[PDB]
């Protein structure tokens, strides 16, 4: 009987998980999905993401894929998982894939947003899906600062100690800071990321947008090439990956990015 | 020595609590507010709300009043405080206020936003935040057929049967329904409102939005005088207390209302 490879938009609150990757220790968002798919399937099912996402980070836009002898109505992959699954994780579309796809392999670009929420005092609502910064943003300033980081360029300052890629090198296509009344929202898109780029981005900028550091900080950074010189690794709980960029032939659904109110 | 009267802007994330009153629950919000509260004022502290939430319900323009013999700096009253509670609930802000202010008794108006989710899959970011309805919403429908609540009027088909009021009549000063994206936002404002009375609206909206009654119906439940003509409650999640109106003497702060990122 045939396999059939099946893709699926996950959303997902990363607060009570410990990263999206299975492993024997700690509870993540992957083995809630398998569980959840494996009962839909009725045989075990191996699910496999665009972006592995730390603990404590969220997801709007992530993509998985899979393998299954299960044949299925659209209905099982999308209510029925979801009826499987927990609150704080859903399935936003379903799309039935040529064998050549793959989630990771497939993708050629991801981006994040990050969320800050900019005030003296801690916020309430979405607390563990904010970060709180404590003194006042400039996010103008940020968000000027951030623009020589368009295209190619080597990430050394803005990569973790951890990082085992060979070459520190990545190309960004975007990246936006904009106020939203008391909130501070940064859009960042590349091919890649090292590990931390985004959160050692946003680190920085941070410190750029309280007037720390001058405008021109980020650039100096960059230039400097040295990790230690830069802000420390920002939150975790502001940030969400909200889309994954696949080759056309693919025809997957883009869905709105969000997280929530926010316009694409 | 004086008696000082504070008044305080509390946010909440509602989820976890059985609503704010402390009176017969176990978890409410009121208690955790009264212990940090007497933590810092080093003496027993009661509060007093503008408007007191049901279980699950958020507020983000919530505002008591309490009496303290404590003099302390604004920081204790903020930062102190907030460092007693818990991650989902935060002071706003505070304001020393005159004898004669009364959280309640002296405000003219209060306002919710009730949060809609209208795709047909569930979501998992804010999950307890907003509600879920799957049947496609028409919200200018809604909005049209809402404007018949505008004014004084007897709301008995929209109030619960604990309602214990004399007069089932109140003002509705404003009410709105607007989409954002795949949101749909009810916004309502009443000198006071009678039990489940916005979730009682918002429920029978979302029938006529979902064009399984007509146009016509708030009206005609409005002129019936049976709630148990009219749509069931609509879910607690997805409602905000967002503002409070006062007197303008007592000059107090008026931040943003959201939830999140909706503008004012
Ligand atoms: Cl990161
Ligand atoms: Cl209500």
């Amino acid at each position: 009987p045939p396999v059939y490879k099946i893709a699926l938009g996950i959303e997902y609150d990363g607060s009570k998980y410990y990263g999206w990757q299975r492993q024997n220790e700690v509870r993540s968002v992957q083995e809630k999905l398998e569980k959840a798919l494996s009962q839909v399937a009725n045989e075990p099912i191996t699910v496999f993401c665009a972006g592995r996402t730390d603990a404590g980070v969220h997801g709007t836009g992530q993509v998985v894929h899979f393998e299954t002898t299960a044949l299925r109505k659209d209905a099982a992959w999308t209510l029925g998982v979801n009826a499987n699954l927990p609150g704080d994780i859903a399935v936003r579309w379903v799309k039935t894939v040529p064998d050549d796809f793959h989630a990771r392999f497939s993708a050629t670009a991801r981006r994040y947003r990050y969320i800050i929420y900019n005030h003296r005092l801690r916020p309430a609502v979405l607390s563990k899906g904010v970060t709180h910064f404590y003194e006042p943003l400039d996010a103008e300033r940020m968000h000027r600062a951030a623009q020589c980081l368009l295209g190619e360029n080597d990430f050394t300052s803005f990569r973790a100690v951890q990082c085992q890629s060979r070459t520190p090198w990545r190309n960004v296509m975007h990246i936006n800071v904009t106020r939203h009344g008391p909130y501070v929202v940064v859009d960042i898109k590349a091919n890649a990321f090292v590990h931390h780029m985004v959160r050692n981005i946003v680190g920085s900028l941070m410190e750029v947008g309280a007037h720390n550091q001058p405008e021109s900080w980020i650039a100096e950074l960059l230039a400097a090439k040295d990790r230690t010189l830069a802000a420390a690794t920002a939150k975790a709980e502001g940030l969400y990956l909200v889309a994954v960029d696949y080759p056309d032939r693919y025809d997957l659904p883009k869905p709105p990015m969000g997280p929530l109110f926010l316009a694409d």
